[PDB]
């Protein structure tokens, strides 16, 4: 999940920084 989670974590949004 991004909209819950990259939304924080965007540097770390694994869905993209990973």
């Amino acid at each position: 999940v991004a909209r819950g989670w990259g939304r924080k974590c965007p540097l770390f949004g694994k869905n993209k920084s990973r």
